[PDB]
DNA sequence: TGGCCGTTTTCGTTGTTTTTTTCTGTCTCGTGCCTGGTGTCTTGGGTGTAATCCCCTTGGCGGTTAAAACGCGGGGGACAGCGCGTACGTGCGTTTAAGCGGTGCTAGAGCTGTCTACGACCAATTGAGCGGCCTCGGCACCGGGATTCTGAT
């Protein structure tokens, strides 16, 4: 299991440059214990002497329904619990409204296709609508109130705060359980916020270690781990386990694909955007 | 398809290198000679060697503290790019004097002879300078106040 970065603070590192280790988005030995020099070193504050105590204390304590059921058979039954799935797909395609689908969805009992667990939902794009929540709920005979009562909500207006967001996620997913966590244009803010070319690697480097740190929020709860992309990176593609890719079909109903995934094939599912929810077409 | 730029080549030229031919003076060999280098014998003093001593260099112990090492923020200086204008490179017509060859001449370089002033050397002398001892004041260090100076405002 998880090895909270708290206890690296007993082998004698300071309490400030752990909290600077939280802030950059380690919460456990073993996340600043598995890194190389470098990752500690980039941090504001901290000198190639500090990063060697921490590397070397550290190493001495160290399925959700989608509600289409056509989609369903195409993940073989749902998303995977403790793994990131990526839908990339153009806008307008219904990545949010399939959020928001899920939003609900993953609170629903397990017999139902569901984790029978909370929800958490990161936008960083103003999409957020509690009534699609409300309007999923009602779908599947549950009580819409209690889903915004479980769904936590929070809009990032920048990487920093996208990342700074996790670390209440972390220790807030202690005390309830979670099974779907929502990020909503998670490649968004890397493009607004880092418009340039040479901050690339800068935005390059905070996308990979959020997408390391997403991998060890999905392993130390067992949660669900949702990002979106908009396809107007090959970094992406070992973080991701499945990778989706949707395309619009004319009206409302969408083409999903499966474009990589170790297990499961490459295929693909129709399916419609209705009202109630994200659901099989029907022609 | 039109334009622009990179390139390639090609032709002109021209300055540099290479090949050939005449000469010449500069270099290689021969000769005669004489003086500087070699053999011999001599002395003596300079250098090699041996014993001794002591002083002064090396090594160690300990402390302690000033300086070295390290981290970090930042600012200012290194450096790259760009535009311009002017000073400098190239070429050409003119001229000036550099160079070469001849002729003249005389100051002074160079050699020789002579000799006298002067310096090596030596003995006796003695007083200046050196080794050693002692002391006091210029300077250095401490401390404290005054003044100056720098940078942010």
């Amino acid at each position: 299991g998880p090895q909270p970065i708290s206890r690296l603070e007993q082998c004698g590192i300071n309490a400030n440059d752990v909290k600077k280790l939280e802030e950059a988005g380690f919460h456990t030995v073993e996340a600043v214990a598995y890194a190389p020099k470098k990752e500690l070193i980039n941090i504001k504050g901290i000198s190639e002497a500090k990063a060697d105590k921490i590397l070397a204390e550290a190493a001495k304590l160290v399925q959700i329904t989608t509600g289409s059921k056509e989609l369903d058979k195409l993940l073989q039954g749902g998303i995977e619990t403790g793994s990131i799935t990526e839908m990339f797909g153009e806008f307008r395609t219904g990545k949010t409204q399939i959020c928001h689908t899920l939003a609900v969805t993953c609170q629903l009992p397990i017999d139902r296709g569901g984790g029978e667990g909370k929800a958490m939902y990161i936008d960083t794009e103003g999409t957020f609508r509690p009534e699609r929540l409300l309007a999923v709920a009602e779908r599947y005979g549950l009580s819409g109130s209690d889903v915004l009562d479980n769904v936590a909500y929070a809009r990032a207006f920048n990487t920093d705060h996208q990342t700074q967001l996790l670390y209440q996620a972390s220790a807030m997913m202690v005390e309830s359980r979670y099974a779907l966590l929502i990020v909503d244009s998670a490649t968004a803010l890397y493009r607004t916020d880092y418009s340039g070319r040479g901050e690339l690697s800068a935005r390059q480097m905070h996308l990979a270690r959020f997408l390391r740190m997403l991998l060890r929020l999905a392993d130390e709860f067992g949660v669900a781990v949702v990002i979106t992309n908009q396809v107007v990176g090959n970094i992406i593609a070992h973080a991701s386990t499945t990778r989706l890719y949707l395309r619009k079909g004319r009206g409302e109903t969408r083409i999903c694909k499966i474009y990589d995934s170790p297990c499961l094939p490459e295929a693909e599912a129709m399916f419609a955007i209705n009202a109630d929810g994200v659901g099989d077409a029907k022609d």
